[PDB]
């Protein structure tokens, strides 16, 4: 098995660690955050959004046991200081949000690791890959990023679209669950004024990077896609509305097909497809990054229409950062 | 003034007899529905969207003293029952949501008033009007439709961008409050099942025929935009997302200038114009049917942009009922 | 197996044929409500609360087969129409709320049923049961009632209380999920003015008949108990507050101990018991129909004293409506 | 008019600032915070909950012009450096949450203020004052404590019940707003584990002083009454649940008498009285810190009863601390 370290416990890191388990290439021995063990083991058994864990969590010795495995506890604020050889940790799973850098995160491989995955878009060159998009891109490197969830959902779709149709131009809106970024009530926000209004209170417009993200992953896209989100009153699962001018005429049938031909085949377990009248609880657990809604989009006309596609934030790109470790230690 | 009958004591009825109370050029004279005055008197006083009435709420011989004003209270289930000229009615505004035809409403007029103006989409070739987009072809007709309140944010918009740089095609989303049509927790919707999962907790994919009845009023973009809505955890105020391609090439700075002037001119009390960091509590109780959002839109090159556009679902759709009632009785 | 026939597919109808699923004692072999097949199959298939449906549904002919066993499917408003005994129906779960009297309810026996359990309050003098508390005095009579939720949390507790420590007298609030009676935006509620107010905006003060209805199920406590309830924005899971003063002096451990041993004991799977540091949703999914929070409780001394207890107001009262279905069965 | 500087802009020094608009008793003349004076505006124009400032708002020179009049802007983190004399403040409206000690909060009067209010319970022996309790307990101390919103909602109910009926013993539960300590997902919260989580998601055991407290501003009290809280998702206002044993046999009847006829007398414009069938949001704004529900209580006989009382969190209690701000200013 591929030895995984992960730092950071936040959302990402507790259900990247939950979606560990299932595995038979990864076990996690390592996780390093400012925060008990006691209190790591309280985070891992009980979550609002996903339930209780589902197995065994006891604190020994403070560090923690899991499904009878041990895992070594620590709380390093210092990457060069995090030991990971001592237990023989390949990867990291980067998910603090702080170390998005070469500078930052290669501090994992001074410590002994061999590898590094950013659980976010990276900050400056590091380069990033999408399942779906650009894993066979991969060139070896030590540090790479998984990007971000809502990249996760839209780059898969677009490639599908654009292999079959041609995308001349698109724009997309993301209706997106609230994270732990936001405040509770209106509160400070010094770099993001919008965001610190009441999140249960308000529809939210927000910035996101993901459209532009998506023409690093797939260059044949850079420049012909932008987007905004906006984020609404619930606790997880968001949803990509794409508006699309395609090269190439398509009916909406057309359009369906091609993603259910993809969903089906080069794109299976990435890429989901459905009919069913779905609302956003219903992808709560979803493992595809992006779910395409077949009644949900609407067509103008063949050349200009609006796709729609569901993600679960949480579990499919904690998912896909697990397969992106699999993926560069073959 | 013009003495108004309202049918159907719902959010849209409760918030046209709200917003009457300021206007100097039409009186509430009564009001029809399978309510107690007691109990009308209560849903008028206590409002959890909109606080309490501003002002002097009195049951009396079971009609209703409002700001010292006697509102005459029926149940008749029967419009033609209605017996509108006994207080003389002048203009029914027909809140029900039940009598969306000419032959159904018509009954209003054989009871006794002189017009009607339906506070939703006609279900027949009823004439719609969007103040801002078509008040102006009014010609006289007994029996009208203010449309709806996502035609009333999406039509003043869409004249504006259409009538400075053409729109070839368009797309809108509408991010739209949960409604009293939708359920608490997952419930029967025979005929629209996503609508009836529980509310606060998801995202909704639903339809709209708002874009579509654009080509209504405005004629000149019939056949030119579409759309859908996804209904999200808030209890009032709106989003429009417009996705449009233009004939002629315009910055986003000559957007926003085009809008802007349209809000401070011709379209001023209709459309609004921010550049603030706003969100959607901003506006609870905004009159203006359709507010643009500078900062929330995006370009993606100078013929193909996303625009923002607020609207307090509840509040601007019944203040340009009114409007509509005052325009109609010149 | 008893064969179960199920009237009514809203919440409880629809959890408690979850809730069998997992039990060999009992098969659900029909549903009956106005619901088409292929609603049903997507009312089952698809839950906001409970996610997706652990196994296989499919509609053929007009019924259902759910993992591998054809189940009918009915649409009778009659219950003397229902025909019970063509599919062998030995009891009948009567969860629509309309039949809770003797003589609505003993349709079902007209029809071919040989017992009937109602899934809420008798509203007659039809005897009401509880597990932890009263399903010992089962005197085998062929139409009984499983009470309430609340009822079903307070009652198990009440009874560790009062029999180690005598219970004088208490009040009881329930802080209490948002249910199907509610409404999404304030709307008429003729009975009931405060449950018509908008649901996700409100905390909102409500009756509840379930502490007086303790003393039924368990006569020592008959006027020694009543209470009170607050409707909350929560989709599911439900708590207690009892305050209780008690004739023999104990202290918060006895308490604690009293519960705990009755949690392991006589009441397993009836009464829980946790020290962790619980939340609402940490009990979404919940079998016991109460469980003791000891953190979250509070003595002022040794005769007076503030308890807690969760319950899933959907999962746990379902179940033990298939534990009642079972014991009458005997 | 007393001069009055305001430490801290969060929920309470925000609705401190726009509650003294209405006084002509006191003037805002300074605030600090870490906030520019354009974010500072941004604040004070915009609330989630309490919608747009009334009135008019300026940035110039880096200061805030408010409805005509100049209010200096400082961000020292210090609070002996705040200069306050150079503004001639008489008061410190002491509202960041980190100096609730003599030690702390003295430093204010080191930098030039003749006195200071904190805006929650003290920490050390900084006398607490509570309107309707104490206020004419005062005996000239330069600085003070107003206690917090539950205690004000408290212990003008207590006082009396108390007053006319003795309590022998109460408990008390606070169904609660959720507040800025909170997260808006499952989050780190060292302190307080169960405060971490999600708060859109859960109803939330917590913690309070308040009952306790309320003996420390009527000493007749200490002892006597304890409690505890729930949070839930609502973005303001909260309620009181008090179960109380009196001594004097009161029904129902004489409780409601004496609440309103204190609300009518003594404590007018501190303590309401209501019959109507309120919720929560019927209070957003609310100026008494304690408004009696009369139909919401129950009493289960003449000495054992439970009285609901609501509270604007926000509002009353930063009317209050004004309140106290002019009272010991006489
Ligand atoms: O930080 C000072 C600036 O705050 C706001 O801009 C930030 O917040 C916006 C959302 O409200 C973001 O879109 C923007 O990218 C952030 O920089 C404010 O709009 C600016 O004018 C202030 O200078
Ligand atoms: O009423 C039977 C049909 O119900 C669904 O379709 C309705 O509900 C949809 C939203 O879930 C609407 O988009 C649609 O317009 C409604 O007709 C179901 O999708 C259909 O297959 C059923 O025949
Ligand atoms: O139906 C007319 C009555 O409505 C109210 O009372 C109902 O609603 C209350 C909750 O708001 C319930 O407590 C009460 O049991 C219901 O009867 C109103 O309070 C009454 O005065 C009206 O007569
Ligand atoms: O900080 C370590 C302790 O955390 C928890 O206790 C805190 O959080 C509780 C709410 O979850 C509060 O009631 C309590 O007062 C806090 O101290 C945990 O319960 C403790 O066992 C940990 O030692």
């Amino acid at each position: 098995t591929i030895k995984v370290g992960i730092n950071g416990f936040g959302r990402i890191g507790r259900i990247v660690f939950r979606a560990a388990q299932k595995r038979s290439d990864i076990e996690i021995v390592a996780i390093n955050d400012l925060l008990d063990a006691d209190y790591m083991a309280y985070m891992l058994k009980y979550d609002s959004t996903h339930g209780r864990f589902d197995g065994t969590v006891e604190v020994k010795d403070g560090h923690l046991i899991v499904n009878g495995k041990k895992i070594r506890v620590t709380a390093e604020r210092d990457p060069a200081n995090l030991k990971w050889d001592e237990v023989g940790v390949d990867v990291v799973a980067e998910a603090t949000g702080l170390f998005l850098t070469d500078e930052t995160a290669r501090k994992h491989i001074t410590a002994g690791a061999k590898k590094v995955v950013m659980t976010g878009p990276s900050k400056d060159n590091t380069p990033m890959f999408v399942k779906g998009a650009n894993f066979d891109k991969y060139a070896g490197q030590d540090i790479v990023s998984n990007a971000s969830c809502t990249t996760n959902c839209l780059a898969p779709l677009a490639k599908v679209i654009n292999d079959n149709f041609g995308i001349i131009e698109g724009l997309m809106t993301t209706v997106h669950a609230t994270t732990a970024t936001q405040k509770t009530v209106d509160g400070p926000s010094h770099k993001d004024w919008r965001g610190g209004r009441g999140a249960s209170q308000n529809i939210i417009p927000s910035s996101t990077g993901a459209a532009k993200a998506v023409g690093k992953v797939l260059p044949e896209l850079n420049g012909k896609l932008t987007g905004m989100a906006f984020r609404v009153p619930t606790p997880n699962v968001s949803v990509v509305d794409l508006t699309v001018r395609l090269e190439k005429a398509a009916t909406y049938e057309q359009i369906k097909a091609a993603v259910k031909a993809a969903a089906e085949g080069e794109m299976k377990g990435v890429l989901g497809y459905t009919e069913d009248d779905v609302v956003s609880t219903d992808f709560n657990g979803e493992v595809c990054t992006s779910v395409f809604d077949a009644k949900a989009g609407i067509a103008l006309n063949d050349n200009f229409v609006k796709l729609v596609s569901w993600y679960d934030n949480e579990t499919g790109y904690s998912n896909k950062v697990l397969d992106l470790i699999a993926h560069i230690s073959k």
